[PDB]
């Protein structure tokens, strides 16, 4: 179908400089690429910018040489320059996936509460079980984020107080 | 009502909360007398001492006043252990002016807070904005924040999974 020599040869090949990407896994199946849309159904790369507390859909090509089960498919975040703000999994969302042969699509989606500034995406793909953690193809970092917001806030999480009563 | 800045500095001294460790300073023209925080489900963290990762939570303040004080900034963040602040905002951010009449008083705010599980540390800050430093509570309080559903880091933004 396509080889691990080729998954192998694809993942050295494709690996983003910009972010000074490190890149490592089995290569028995990839993250081909990741897209990401907004809300209003525009791409990073149409408009880099997201909003704080926007919905984000992120698109997977994952390109496997052959069948996996109980892979686990993880995407983070952290600050230019920290450690990560935000991560989450299909194992944390209790939600079981199995890869099989060629190209295949997964899609999540995540509303993101998060203030503005400039961020790092990652992601990971690996085997879950049967002995011990196998990673399959850990991307990091993948990608360069900003988010933007209407009014700034302290810290990282994006929650707008509401006045209820101001002695009014 | 009748209260003095002289009485509301004693206040502030005795009332420090020694559980957190607090630190607790300003002219103490005013202070932030109580805070008393509900859940969505109506509970008080007395009651309930738990907030569910992501529910909508209020802040209910009292605050005590010496004299008229106008153009207030009442705020309030929360850190985690011995971290900066997480998650922090106010009246000013939030373009609601304060006006604090002498004596007694009530400020309620809310805010819907996607925090994951873990152990965190409530901060509220009162003072007047040119700034005169009024009642400057750190940390004012401890809060639990849980959630069966997991994540990493301090943002609980759960991923919902479409296509497999
Ligand atoms: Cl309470």
């Amino acid at each position: 179908e396509v080889s691990v020599e080729e998954l192998k040869a694809i993942q050295l090949r494709t690996t983003n400089e910009a972010t000074g990407e490190k890149r490592f896994g089995s290569a028995r199946a990839i993250i081909e690429d990741l897209t990401i849309y907004k809300s209003d159904g525009t791409t990073l790369a149409e408009k880099p910018l997201i909003k704080s507390g926007e919905e984000v859909t992120f698109d997977f090509t994952i390109l496997a040489s052959e069948e996996i089960k109980d892979i686990a498919l993880g995407i983070s975040m952290s600050k230019a320059q920290g450690g990560d703000i935000w991560g989450d999994s299909n194992i944390g969302a209790g939600s079981a996936i199995t890869l099989r042969p060629g190209r295949q699509r997964i899609v999540y989606k995540a509303t993101l509460p998060i203030n503005s500034g400039d961020y790092l995406i990652h992601c990971g793909l690996a085997k879950v079980g049967n002995g011990d953690r196998e990673e399959l193809d850990q991307r990091r970092p993948m990608m360069k984020v900003k988010f933007w917001s209407a009014r700034e806030l302290g810290g990282v999480i994006h929650a707008p107080l509401k006045i209820i009563s101001n002695g009014e």
